[PDB]
């Protein structure tokens, strides 16, 4: 849960090395 579509996800988070997303550091580099 909170895998990425291969680089993105829903409107407003970022993407990571495994493609999971969110707005922390490995995510978004913040
Ligand atoms: C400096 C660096 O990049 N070090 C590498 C480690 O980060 C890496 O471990 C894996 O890191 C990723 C994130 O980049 C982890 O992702 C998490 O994956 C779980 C899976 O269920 C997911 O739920 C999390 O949301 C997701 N988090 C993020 C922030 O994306 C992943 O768990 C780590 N390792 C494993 C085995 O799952 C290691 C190994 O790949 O290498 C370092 O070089």
């Amino acid at each position: 849960v909170g895998e990425c579509v291969r680089g993105r996800c829903p409107s407003g988070m970022c993407c990571s090395q495994f493609g999971f997303c969110g707005k922390g550091p490995k995510y978004c580099g913040r």
